[PDB]
C-alpha cells in the first residue's frame, strides 16, 4: 500500500505500468484550475490493452471529481480530452 | 484482479460471462457522448437469470457516470435503454 | 458471492432472511420510471428488528439512485413511500 | 458483522460506544423528512475523544444523504444542527 | 482500525505522518461554515514527496462534501485554497 498520483496536462496519453506483482487502484480523479473559462465537458478514458474506456465525463461547473475504483495490474494510459489543463488521478499501488 | 471493461452500443443485450470460479466486478459506468440534443434518460440493467435489475438511469445533463460496486459470479447480460449512442462498463475480474 | 437483487413495487415492505451463516450487502438502489407525473421525494427504509432505518430519499429529477453498502446478516424488509412505482435493490450474499 | 443503525432525533449528542474489540461501520446518512418548511443546511458531526469533526452539510433540497466509510473503534458522539428532525445513520459492527 | 481527523484551517498546509508501520486512509472531506460569500474557487492538494495532488474542489452551493478512499503510508501534507475557513479531513489508521 503506497499513495500513487499523477497529473495528466492537456490530455495526452501517459502511459504507465503497475510493474511486477503489482496493482494501481485508482481512487480519485479530479479536474485542474482552469486558465481561460472556456469550459466544455471533458472525458476520461483509461486504455488497457488496446480497449480504450470512458471512465466519465467532467466539467468546473458540475462535475470536477469522481471518486473512483478503477483497478490495473498491467500497463495501462490515461487520458483526456482538454487540450488546456490537467486532470490528476490518484490512488495506491498495492502488492500481490 | 484482471482490469475489465466493455462499451455496451444502442443498448442491445450483451451476453457476458465471468468464467469459472471468477467474478466480474462492476465499478465503473459512463455515458457516451450524444450525437443531437435529444436526451432522454437512459434505463441500465443487468440481467441475472430471471431477474433483470435496474442499476440506475443516466443523463448527459446531470447523470453521465456512476461509481458502483455490482458483483456477478454467472453468466450475465448488460443493457440499456439509448438505442444512438453507448454506455461503458468497466471494473475487473477477480478470482475465488 | 453471489448477486443478489429484489424490486419493491408500490412500496410494500419486502420481508428477506440472508440465511444461516449469510450477509446481504446491498450495494445499488435505483428508482424505477414514473407513469403517474405527481413526483414527490420517496424515502427507502431498511427495517431490521425493532428498528426501521431511513437510509435515503429518491427523486426522478436529482436523485435516481444511491450506491450504498448496507450489511444485513438478519432477517430484514425493505420498504419504500412510492405507491406508485418500484424501487431496485441490488448487491450480493456472502459466506461467512 | 452485524447490521447497526441509529436516528439522531434533535440538536442532541448522542453518545455510543461500539465495545471492547469491536469497531462502529458507518455507511450511509439520512436526513429525515421534514413536515413542511424549506429549512437550513445541516451540520453533521461525529465527536471522538478531543476531536469535534464535520462529516458534512445536508439538505432536503441538494443533498438529502452522504454514503460514507466512518470507522470508529472507541466511545463516540453523532450530533447535527437540525433541532426539529432526525438524521438517520447506518452500517455495521465488527469485531477484531 | 482507529479513528482519525484533522481541520485544516485557512488552508496552511498540514504536515502529517502515519507513524511506523501505520496508514493513513481519509475517507471523508466536508466544507465548513462560510460567514459569507466565497467566490474563490476551493481546491483541495494532498502532497506527499514531489507530488502535489489536487483531489477535488468544494462549495457551498454545490460540492461541499467529498467520500473518498485516500490511502498514506508517507508523511504528507493537505492543504486548500479557501483563507477564510476549515476543511475537514477524517477516516482512520491501519496497522500493518
Amino acid at each position: 500500500m503506497e499513495f500513487w498520483g499523477v497529473e495528466v496536462k492537456n490530455g495526452k496519453p501517459l502511459h504507465l505500468d503497475p510493474g511486477l506483482d503489482r496493482l494501481v487502484h485508482i481512487s480519485q480523479v479530479a479536474l485542474g484550475e482552469s486558465k481561460n473559462n472556456v469550459t466544455e465537458p471533458i472525458q476520461l478514458y483509461v486504455t488497457v490493452g488496446s480497449d480504450k474506456l470512458l471512465i466519465g465525463t467532467l466539467s468546473h461547473e458540475k462535475f470536477p471529481q469522481l471518486s473512483t475504483e478503477i483497478v490495473l495490474e498491467r500497463n495501462f494510459a490515461l487520458s483526456h480530452t482538454w487540450k488546456n489543463g490537467s486532470v490528476f488521478f490518484s490512488g495506491y499501488k498495492v502488492d500481490l
